[PDB]
């Protein structure tokens, strides 16, 4: 279990540094053979050498099995250009990766369903798992252009964009509750049929996985309806951008939420959450969506199936017994991961 | 006030005629001038004439302000050829009128948010009209194909596509609460940043309505979290579609919502709902999205927008006091009408 850990700026550090010492109270009770090493990247970066993603960080990153990075950015480095961007950096770690799924649960905690815009009787028991495809259709497809007259984007999708980033929904599919739905608008679109097809395809090497097919105009309904019944969905660029916002308001509280990004190198997890210098420092922020990133981390980069659930469950308890200020309650960083410790036993 | 009315198949004879019942209460009370003929159109259409949307009706159509139509389609009829479908109907209609913008408001009526997927607090209040391009975008646009190795589809709009249906959106919510919201992708699509400059630039003439960008995902959030905030939205082809459907769940009850078609020529005003050959002449269809329509009509058609509010308010307080089967009421269509009816009768 060796780890880059690129906590970045704001909050940043506070809330990555409650998931190591969860980790560390992990390697410690389970015997992982946890190896980390702490990394400047964005703001940090910039300050420090100039580029939010220099050399010696690329090559951190590339001798881990995992990156837990903490989010980037500020307004003290807005006043900056493209190049050098705690927002570039971000892409420029994303593409060294070769990062093409970004795995984000929105899951509805015990307890937490009065956070909710939906019904409490529909927010319980919602916890899918959505699974972009994020290097390819019409945000980098080809031909493209504007003029006076008319403006073109071309949603274009190859067969090994469709395979790979269906086997990462199989794979996660048989960690949680073994059923996926594929989204695309094949009742229209050629996209749609070829999707549908080479997904169909990939299914007859995952026989223990239910597959079922929706459009996406489809999917925003059931979304909205039924969204406890959906465990993994996949779908392309544009439409995993807009179904994994549609899946982010149910828990109905985003600083609670996880992400991750596979590819072919690294992968990255992280929470969804800005820099948020506002409250930076200062002991309050919610360590919850980096203890789930780096319970996502145990999951889909270690395998710790079993193990990832305690932590998250252990969240769950935690969320429940000591909430933090942005749940009504009164709990800080300290006090937060010191309950998620308890429960971890 | 001319209007060919398409009854259709199941249910539609049925609910359209419970709307006429609206619309004749209204001609009296006020003088409409209200004429209309009834047309053969969909299944029934297929059944005397041998395809959907037969030349009388095509002629009907073409001479009324306005079209009031019912479901059409049902097992009788859903594996024709393509050019006697229902379907295919339905797409001849909107063709030969060149209608490119489909209207969907999602009202949760004061009372009802017991019905909304949401909580009541959100759902309180909403009542958004999305209104959704229709001959273009990406369902339409060239290139397009596959091969084994690829396939591909374009997202393409031109000007005056973009400025039609833009307009149509300022018109409606001139009569609504004067708010706008233009929805692309602008941010990361050249279609987007074309659409927004186009909306924004027709904005210049509709000064009075205060106008809102939003990037489609972010939208798909709004709509959960805080739909009562919007007015009238507009937006492309796929997008609508997307937004439309998912606006279509927030209220809870897909059989109320009505809908229009409207374009260059006679607008066409109809419930979402299907046919239901289910329950066909039962005395139980719930009339609601009809009638709904039938105020949309008074509103998109002829301008009457205080006359179409005093008929969802009608149907408002039908909804609540008299509810239907599927609002778990027992009022089968005949009673509920007469409720809209007797309520209207506060005049
Ligand atoms: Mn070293
Ligand atoms: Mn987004
Ligand atoms: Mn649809």
């Amino acid at each position: 279990m060796k780890v880059a850990v690129l906590p970045g700026d704001g909050i940043g550090p506070e809330v990555t540094e409650a998931a190591l010492k969860v980790l560390r109270a992990l390697d410690e009770a389970e015997g992982l053979g946890l190896a980390y090493e702490v990394f400047p990247f964005g703001g940090a970066a910039i300050d420090a050498f100039g580029e939010p993603f220099p050399e010696p960080t690329r090559k951190g990153v590339e001798e881990a099995e995992a990156v837990l990075l903490g989010s980037v950015g500020g307004p003290k480095w807005d006043g900056l250009p493209r190049k050098i961007r705690p927002e570039t950096g971000l892409l420029s770690l994303r593409k060294s990766q070769d990062l093409f799924a970004n795995l984000r649960p929105a899951k509805v905690f015990p307890g937490l369903e009065r956070l909710s815009p939906l019904k409490e009787e529909i927010a319980r028991g919602v916890d899918v798992l959505i699974v972009r495809e994020l290097t390819g259709g019409i945000y980098f497809g080809e031909p493209r252009g504007m003029s006076e007259a008319e403006a073109w984007n071309t949603e274009r999708y190859s067969k090994p964009e469709v395979e790979r980033v269906a086997r990462v929904a199989f794979e996660a599919a048989r960690k949680r509750r073994k059923h996926v739905v594929s989204v695309d608008k094949a009742n229209v679109l050629e996209v749609g049929e070829f999707w549908r097809k080479t997904v169909e395809e990939v299914g007859r090497g995952y026989p223990d996985v239910a597959l079922e097919h929706q459009y996406v105009d489809a999917m925003a309904m059931h979304l909205v309806r039924s969204p406890a019944r959906f465990d993994v969905v996949v779908t392309g660029n544009i439409f995993g951008d807009i179904l994994s916002d549609l899946a982010s308001v149910l828990p109905g509280s985003l600083g609670l939420l996880p992400s991750a990004s596979l590819g072919r190198g690294t992968p990255v997890f992280e929470p969804v959450h800005g820099s948020a210098p506002d409250i930076a420092g200062k002991g309050i922020a919610n360590p919850t969506a980096a203890i789930l990133s780096a319970a996502m981390m145990l999951e889909h980069a270690f395998g710790l199936v079993e193990l990832a659930r305690k932590v998250e469950d252990a969240v769950a308890k935690a969320l429940l017994e000591t909430p933090p200020p942005d749940l009504g309650g009164s709990a800080g960083t300290e006090a937060f991961t010191a309950t998620v410790l308890r429960h971890l036993a």
